[PDB]
C-alpha cells in the first residue's frame, strides 16, 4: 500500500473515495403543488 | 488497499513494481578488442 501510494500519490487515493448511494436520492414530481403557491405569491406581490 | 485495487484493477498494481537498480548496468566501450577478433574471423573464413 506504501509502494501504490508512492506511484500514484497523495490526492489520488483520497479523491477516489466512494461518495454516490441509492438511499440519498431526492425526486421532485409535483408541479402542481409548487404551481399553486407560486401563484399566491404573485397575486399578492403584484405591483407591475 | 481492497479499495484501490478495485478501482485500478488487477494488473496495474502488479506492472508497476519497480525494476531498474543502478548494479545491473553493462558498459561496452571497446571496439579495440572487438575489432580484432572481428578481422581474423574474417581472414580465415575468406570465400568470396
Amino acid at each position: 500500500i506504501d509502494l501504490v501510494t508512492a506511484e500514484l500519490g497523495s490526492d489520488w487515493p483520497r479523491l477516489v473515495a466512494p461518495t454516490f448511494d441509492a438511499r440519498k436520492a431526492v425526486v421532485f414530481d409535483d408541479r402542481w403543488a409548487s404551481a399553486r403557491e407560486d401563484l399566491v405569491k404573485l397575486w399578492l406581490a403584484e405591483e407591475g
